[PDB]
């Protein structure tokens, strides 16, 4: 009960959203847009309509009560920032965040984030870390 | 064994540090001298091409390597023109990032044998990193 | 004997209402409603359809066409897919417009008959069209 | 001796000066920037730098003395027009003009074009044109 | 009757309503934007809401049957020199053109215009005039 | 007798050019050189000054003229702050061209002793014009 | 005594919030709906209203008030006119946010008794709170 | 020695750059622009061009020496959070924000900036205070 919570539904979040609903997690998915909200339905707990950035709609959210919290905001970087440091307020445990760039990244270290994401760095690690594998582990 | 990334943006690059970090060897390439230097340090040979050119893909012996990663960007027709030439060099084993929908279908019926989303797929990484928090 | 034009842009539409005036039958097809209105007077059937989607290719009957036209114009990515989508049904004769350079390049590869640039062949028409001044 | 020239080489323009060479007929070649005129050096028999909306220009390019003047000029209603109006002046036997649309040709007409190209649409009927051939005609 | 008629009711055309009025004169005033047709309701003998460079509305409008026909459009050489092309068209009598620039300058007086306008220039020929009453005429 | 052009746009620069067709001699500024030499020619002295400065104004002699012409245009805040100043040196006859309604009543209370609208008076005109049609 | 605020900004709002909190009753003014209600709780009467109209500054009672701050931000001309009017009905102290230095300059010429420079005047206030540290 | 340094020569920075020299204060006055560093060279004891932002010019500047660092950074986000941020890394003990907005001082607040200004608001609370001056004092 209440343990992942996603803001932001864009490629990255809507991902996660997925991935934890086919591995049987129960999760909270949320996005200012409705469009977005409404396409993940099928796949998260609940679904709802909220602004990150609002300190009130966090509170009829919830959010404090959440083990894991994921901000995947996209291409606002203050939005991004600006939740992270509502989140880092309500002191969630632990909080995750997709950055954008060197900059945020920098901002978010110093905000609260507990992990940084950068999609595309990141997956370029594991996709080396898979063609190693192809060979050294043979195969 | 050969590895050869084209595209050295923050996916591309980022394949072939890692690549050497793990004491493996790479041809970096891109069309952008300021990116093939970026990475000079990190490649076996770093070499400035136009990866949708036929004759720069034979003077850089692309046609040698088992694994040739495409990760060109926004340039989305130089993405499927090139691994169109890959296809044509029969390459073993051509990766391609995807930029879009469209571009994963044209990708899949031109001979692409993995496609990669860093966002989709990076997602998945992190669903699966949530749950291991209590294994 | 059969014609289908997919895309009703400038080029495309007006080779609809040509083959109209020329009293031949014609499919015509875009993801624009408007689009498909605007030429629904010319042709024997106008269909919207996002010609990327297979399904909506069959309901189309589109495999079933002697020359499909691909006419899809800034969309350069559902026209190198919509032609790859037709050579799969073994269409006999796939002509498409071409944006450019790299497109006409993985059209080439990819199974387009004929590849038509507008602006390019229009330009040797006039040369020819200028020359006949004194035939 | 001085029967086409061509102004505009873009795709449409530098097709004509390349069809004009390959059929062994002499072209003037014109264009403002001058990596296009650099583009078609081995094309026409004269490839000059030039600013057809000048009055001068056209003057020093010796215009008034060519049976046929196409203006090829693009995405640039203001200075097509305006050429083919100084064109219009110096009583150039033929005029074509490449036209960017309905706009454009209606002012065409009327500023003294002889004929008025639309590549799309244009290509469009000749298209259609070999597709009935394909089948009338039989092969 | 139908004798003066004003298309683009800007402060150029507007004015020119207005001072129509004033003199006793009717006029027919002429503007796509409504908000523009309400503005000169008080002044001219009839204020209509028309898209002068639709071929159509010109009819409805029966601006064939005016001897002057001003187009003051502003900013807009595109709709300004159509308007003036559909004008000389219905063969009027008179058509008085504001001009923005040279270039569109060039094109009105091909184009059927059979006086031009610069707002700014003119007044300053004007003004000029006024000064040297001042002194020359002494007073 | 003295005549004095501030701001050499298209309304401030014909009326230099008309002054000096009509034989009359002109002073003729702006803060822009490009914008004097286009007019060095039809002025007695043309001359680059920033109107807002005082002592460029009395380095320049205004003070002497009996009619002098503000026509900045777009800068409103150098058009009313020259004007303000002309007013200081109890210029005759200061006429200034207004950019709006907010400008034209400023002017006023500012000490302009005539306001010029291009437009609106060239709309007057027009409408005189007009009538002398029968007259 | 009477305290009087045109323009509702960051500078005019902040000045009607620390009258309210220290006890004063002031009159908040605006052209904009929304900004006269962010503060109409901070003052005694909050009215909508173009301070450049005079038949809106009578029928506002502005005429007596001691003390009437001009703080229009962006419109120059609205605040430049706004204090010309002022000054018609000679208030004994208007004070004006200036925008720039040609605002400052038309401002002291057209009878503002106090002009503020928020950025500058702000430097300067740090840089005594600076100094402060060791006093 | 080595007291005050101002990063950021706006209308607000170069304000109080100028009234410590008047005060008899030293003071190290930077910014990125050339012609904003020239314009100081008559008030500051070292006026240098450096980027702010770039975590070694820093040193070379040798702000990690100063009591008090003023981040006058004007519509730059980025660039001023970016700098607070190296600022707080390097222990400054005392160091000033200018804030462009509330999304800027929540950040600032939390990157280690010990105090905000809103130069717009701030002046706002101050008149109130000369104005209450006038009356309450009498005078
Ligand atoms: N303040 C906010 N609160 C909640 N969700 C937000 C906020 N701002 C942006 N979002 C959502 O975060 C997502 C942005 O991630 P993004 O990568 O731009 O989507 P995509 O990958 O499809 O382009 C969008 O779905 C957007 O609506
Ligand atoms: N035709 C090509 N041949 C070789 N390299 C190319 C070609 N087209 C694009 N590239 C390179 O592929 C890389 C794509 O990474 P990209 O996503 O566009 O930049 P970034 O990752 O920083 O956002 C670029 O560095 C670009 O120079
Ligand atoms: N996936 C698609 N399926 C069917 N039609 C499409 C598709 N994508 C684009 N089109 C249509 O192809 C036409 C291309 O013509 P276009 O050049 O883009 O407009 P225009 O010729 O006026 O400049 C458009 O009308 C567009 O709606
Ligand atoms: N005033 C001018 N005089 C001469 N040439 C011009 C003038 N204006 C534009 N051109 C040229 O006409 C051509 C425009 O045709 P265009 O279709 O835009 O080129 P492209 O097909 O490559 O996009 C360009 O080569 C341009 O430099
Ligand atoms: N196609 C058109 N048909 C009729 N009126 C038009 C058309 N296009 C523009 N107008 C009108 O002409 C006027 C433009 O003159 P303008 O000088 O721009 O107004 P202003 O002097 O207030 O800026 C506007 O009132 C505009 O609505
Ligand atoms: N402070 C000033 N002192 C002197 N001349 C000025 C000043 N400010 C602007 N000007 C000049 O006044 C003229 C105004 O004419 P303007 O309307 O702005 O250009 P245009 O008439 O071509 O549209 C400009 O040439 C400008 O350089
Ligand atoms: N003519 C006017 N009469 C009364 N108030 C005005 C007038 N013009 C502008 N204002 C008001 O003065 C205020 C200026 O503050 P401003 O600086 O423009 O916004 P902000 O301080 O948020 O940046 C605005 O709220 C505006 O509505
Ligand atoms: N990264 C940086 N490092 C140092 N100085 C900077 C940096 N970014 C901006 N600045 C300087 O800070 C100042 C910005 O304050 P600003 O308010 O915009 O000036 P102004 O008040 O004249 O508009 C400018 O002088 C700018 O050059």
């Amino acid at each position: 009960n209440k343990q992942f919570a996603v803001i932001g539904l864009g490629r990255f979040g809507g991902s996660i959203v997925k991935e934890l609903h086919r591995m049987g997690h129960e999760v909270l998915a949320v996005d200012i847009n409705e469009e977005k909200v409404n396409a993940y339905a099928s796949y998260a707990t609940h679904a709802v309509i909220a602004n990150a950035t609002e300190e009130n709609e966090l509170l009829s959210l919830g959010i404090r009560n959440f083990e894991y919290v994921i901000v995947a905001i996209g291409a606002n970087i203050q939005a991004s920032t600006l939740t992270t440091l509502l989140l880092k307020e309500l002191d969630i445990p632990n909080i995750w965040v997709k950055a954008q760039n060197y900059y945020h990244h920098k901002v978010l270290e110093k905000i609260g984030a507990d992990r940084i994401i950068h999609p595309e760095k990141d997956m370029g690690v594991k996709i080396a870390q898979s063609l190693s594998d192809e060979n050294v582990l043979n195969y």
